[PDB]
């Protein structure tokens, strides 16, 4: 069974909201709604994993940011290790630079069912913030 480490960030702004994009159809977890992020690839980091994937899907530098929560989830296919960093700031303006959907969620609006499993706890402790 592959097993992957997955890097992604949780870009909060002033007003309590995060920036959430969503998954493709055609994609494990597919239109699920997701933290940008992505594989740690041989030889970097997981910090320098979370910066990469940010500016590769949404255009943004993390900066200054923090371990949030590390999990890990067997899917029904596949074992990943999730490495969730809050990132509250950056350079840039999130967008969709991959063309996918994105936009600001308030984090008590939240609905871990619209997520992929694995998230569930992560946002049930955003949501104790
Ligand atoms: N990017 C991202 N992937 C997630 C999240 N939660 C989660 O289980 N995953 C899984 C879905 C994929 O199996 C893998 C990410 O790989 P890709 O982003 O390269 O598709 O991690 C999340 O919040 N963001
Ligand atoms: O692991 C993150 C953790 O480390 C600290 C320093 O104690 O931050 C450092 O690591 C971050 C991730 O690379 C950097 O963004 C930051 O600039 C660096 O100081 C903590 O602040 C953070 O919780
Ligand atoms: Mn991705
Ligand atoms: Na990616």
């Amino acid at each position: 069974m592959k097993k992957l480490q997955i890097a992604v960030g949780i870009i909060r702004n002033e007003n309590n909201e995060i920036f959430i994009t969503r998954r493709a159809a055609d994609a494990h977890m597919a239109n699920k709604l997701e933290f940008p992020g992505g594989k740690i690839e041989m030889g970097e980091t997981p910090e320098q994993a979370v910066v990469r994937e940010l500016q590769e899907e949404v255009g943004i530098t993390p900066q200054h940011f923090s371990l949030f929560e590390k999990l890990e989830y067997e899917f029904p296919d596949r074992h990943i290790t999730l490495w969730f960093w809050l990132v509250e700031r950056w350079e840039g303006e999130p967008w969709g630079k991959e063309g996918q959907p994105g936009e600001w969620m308030s984090l008590v609006g939240l609905n871990a069912d619209d997520f992929p499993p694995a998230n569930e706890p992560v946002i049930a402790k955003l949501k104790r913030l």
